[PDB]
């Protein structure tokens, strides 16, 4: 009727145990939200000594031999000449942290594929309360017994007991761990300062919306209506009244790739300018440099375009100095700033129309609507939970193009205090003129950082990592402090073949 | 008293946190709700010290 | 804070350093059974599945 | 720590058993698809001997008493001084028909309600698979030792041991009966005669969209485009050529609320007709008559309005002779059929795209798109299915004005040979000029359908009755027999009370 | 003939000719044990049937040929159901279980 | 079934 499906035994076996130790996080708090890769893309151990606070790890034979040429394992039995091979499972061995708790979970189901559920069941609160977790205080919440946790894991339900060709398993996955940094003591709390609510810095979404980015070669204007064309200009005046400001007080912006500053008419004899064009070229100010970003000094947004200024110097030079606000082309001459900080708090937030999506930075499209891959907005969970590994499942997706300077992350939430359409987080950095993650003494960008001076993904991080901060189970790191978990694993397989060749050593020249 | 049980069944543990308190020195004295009167999280990192 | 410093007067009230927060928690678990009659369900192509 | 709850029996108690028989389907094959009901919309049993073959019945102990009103049950014991009530549960035994299957499944879910998915899933078939169905083959089908299916049914679990006011639980429903007619041995047949397709008719969608019927005082006009309206004339002309037929040749079409065919203009000395204006009020057609519906004698199309003929012939009835379909003002005269006939086969339909609704057949609005109750549009299975029980879960709902003259059903499917963009079924007893059920040997409505003779669900009836019985599982019924199921109930109570009152009669007058 | 396979058992289900007693939507493996069938007498007409699981599919001329009703009768492993007027039974179908391929 |  029905047999047992039989195997016949190889000539010679030989076990061995894979034995080694993994890294399952390294982080720092400004990184915690962040998914750790220990082999990088090539930016991020630059100046950071944690690159993130949870990890996803797929284990296959592959992986096992690359960890063996980094020397993090050992083979208890060479496979040289033996080709065949027979997975029998893993033990682990979770470590407690000196520092941080954490949470394990893992799975063997042999299709291996990332989900944007699973990216945000990463939270420490999230994956704390799912089934099958392991939970491992540190040496600080728990002296124990062992220090470590301790347990076997059988093959993928797809690996039987049969043998296999070592080439033919070689990449198929034979274990996913999930891991995310915790506080059980702090877990409310977290790293919370004075206030429960968190500021949020955004760009203006009513005035900024060209993202006609990164270029010295394109004039820029903030947004379009109808037909038209909209312009902002900064000034050092202490003019009190938006009509009665001169045509020369404005220090027009023909660029927003900069840090540039820009500087006023009053210098041009200090730049040897000779004309308005000149004076465009040489002294326009960058809107995002850390006067105008947040009008520190004034700003001015305005319908009446550069090239209606340009025309009323050029004309004469000597009515330019005549010339104020008043009586000019188009002059819807305002005061708008544009940065706004918005008021977040996680604990009033109710998730009933809150929404995540990227938009392309460097392209010639107007507005905030989500657009692209629609497949890829992340809607209806609390922003502490929304952000949570987003921008990491989307690197990983690999549907848009890599560079963290060609996309913006664009989000949406009813339950700030004051509020705007969209958010554009920026981190406190680039509102302070400093590099992404470059220690606050600083007071101007690195100069690849001086270079592509504008809204992008790599200038929001910080932000997003301060949202995910306001949610639950989030650990306090002191700064400088690098959080680190390990576990030790052990694979068990077996090696087959017929008879390996074999090489002797002569008596005379041998160990004396 | 007896009932009839229903057709089908289905048990449910609904699992989950519970903060008890969270305070400061200055407001021990007063019940924490952390769901706000909106000016007490605004420059307070604990609201009530008892709930 | 007068009457939290009056109340801080009185015995068992705490010592909370200045910028530290304390906290507690509980974690819960209530055990309810669903009853009804049986519901209806739906199913996903096998072509088009976890491949 | 817990008790057992304990209830102290009343002073006096005696059992009740309300035995008697209820009838589960009436129906005629024109009838399959339609909940019978036994006490009726005062119409439906006008001239058909069944009124549905399948129903919902919800039986409450005040149900019991309005059957014993009807004599159709005895109370084994009165209740008239005992007011607490304790029931106990319910035995039914479901007898073989002679000449119909027929499945029942109950419910005893004390929270009594109507769903979309129940009514569609009295669905023959559909029902058929469900669980804890209970099938009753006819005598016919199978032969069998008892002629009768029986069962026990507890009370509801809402409904506890206790004792209970019969004033509180008089109106609870304690049992649902859901039955619907079948047959085994003719599944996939049916009914089916010649072909496997069935023919739908359908008012053109392309043409027929105003919906401004049921009024003798309005011009009809069967489509608006722009700022258009268009206009129906029909002719008995042998003229080949749309080009050359007359002026006078037209019956325009001033009702749609008649059966009445109208005339030809060369009928006026028969109707002492004097002018146009006469001859628009005695001799117009309404497009809906036997031959202007199929357009059996030809029917014209036109952007030209009546009332611009009225001006040619009122500016000189001496030049209504001579002008032509040539030469007149908007002249769109085409040969267009009010109805169109589809040919359907349920076994090439996926239901991807299907969908089902009903429009006010009685208001001044255009179009057919879905309107009004967005809640109550049917969609995703095939017709056979999603048309089954649609239009009594319609009328049990309530939502819409009850009556079948101010209402339309209107129908999506890819799956017909040839499409209308939506569909409107029509009988075959409208398309041919006879009344909803009428016999027909008949050639005319009745009286009160010579009135109201426009397009609603009145009229639809039996073509999705007709689409019904393409779908499995429907029975054959010979023409002029009814087929019929009957269950009989016995429901237990107990009545309580303190001890009531009797009388006496006298020895020498009584029984001899 | 007739070939049943699990994407046939769901376009039937689109039809609503059938019922899944468990969705698959979230379960990507499947382990198929066998099928039971019940083939019911029809009223008027008897038939024969036979059934392979042979996993390896394919049409012959000598198969169709063999569907002719005498040949078919004549066939080992064949199952005859009489109708209900040749002949009256206890059970009005006959009930047999199919063992995977 | 049934359940005090």
């Amino acid at each position: 009727k029905r047999l047992n499906i039989v195997e016949w035994q190889p000539k010679s076996i030989r076990k061995c145990r894979i034995k080694g130790m993994l890294c399952l996080f390294q982080t720092t708090e400004d990184r915690l939200s962040y998914n750790f890769d220990m082999y990088e893309e090539s930016i991020i151990p630059e100046k950071l000594p944690g690159g993130g606070g949870f990890s996803i790890k797929n284990i296959s034979l592959y992986a096992l031999y690359q960890e063996h040429i980094h020397a993090h394992n050992i083979f208890t039995h060479t496979n040289t000449d033996r080709p065949l091979a027979r997975y029998t499972g893993c033990s682990l061995k979770f470590y407690q942290s000196k520092d941080i708790d954490y949470v394990v979970t893992y799975s063997t189901s042999l299709p291996l594929r990332s989900s944007m559920g699973m990216y945000n069941s990463m939270q420490p609160s999230i994956h704390l309360m799912q089934q099958n977790k392991l939970i491992v205080p540190s040496k600080q919440t728990q002296k124990r017994r062992k220090p470590y946790i301790k347990k076997h894991i059988s093959p993928p339900t797809q690996m039987k007991s049969q043998w296999y060709f070592q080439h033919n398993i070689a990449n198929i996955p034979l274990l996913m761990i999930r891991t995310t940094a915790l506080t059980l003591d702090n877990y409310y709390i977290g790293s919370r300062q004075l206030s429960t609510n968190v500021t949020i810095h955004t760009l203006n979404t009513t005035y900024i919306q060209n993202r006609d980015w990164g270029d010295r070669n394109k004039t820029y204007y903030c947004q379009t209506l109808g037909t038209q064309r909209y312009f902002l200009y900064g000034t050092h005046s202490t003019a009190q009244n938006i009509n009665d400001i001169k045509l020369q007080e404005l220090i027009p912006l023909t660029n927003t790739q900069d840090y540039v500053q820009g500087f006023d008419w009053t210098e041009k004899d200090k730049h040897n300018i000779t004309t308005y064009k000149e004076f465009l070229t040489k002294g326009a100010g960058n809107p995002f440099h850390a006067e105008w970003i947040t009008a520190q000094n004034p700003v001015i947004h305005t319908a009446n375009s550069p090239t209606q200024i340009e025309q009323i110097y050029t004309a004469s030079t000597t009515t330019f100095q005549n010339k104020k606000l008043t009586d000019l082309p188009t002059p819807g001459y305002i005061f708008i700033t544009p940065t706004v900080s918005l008021r977040y708090n996680p604990y009033k937030d109710l998730a009933e129309r809150n929404k995540c999506y990227f938009v392309r930075s460097k392209i010639n499209a107007h507005g905030w609507d989500p657009e692209q891959h629609q497949e890829l907005i992340n809607s209806d969970l609390p922003q502490w939970l929304l952000l949570f590994g987003y921008p990491d499942y989307i690197k990983r997706t690999q549907n848009f193009a890599l560079v963290d300077t060609n996309y913006i992350l664009v989000d949406h939430c009813p339950y700030t205090n004051p509020e705007k359409t969209p958010f554009i987080p920026l981190s406190t950095s680039f509102i302070e003129g400093r590099s992404p993650y470059s220690p606050s003494d600083t007071h101007e960008p690195d100069e690849e950082d001086q270079n592509r001076w504008y809204p992008c993904y790599q200038y929001q991080q910080e932000s997003i990592n301060s949202i995910c901060l306001s949610g639950p189970g989030t650990p306090k790191i002191p700064k400088g402090i690098t959080a680190e978990a390990k576990v030790k694993y052990s694979f068990n397989f077996k090696w087959g073949g017929d008879l390996p060749p074999m090489s002797t050593i002569t008596n005379p020249t041998d160990q004396p």
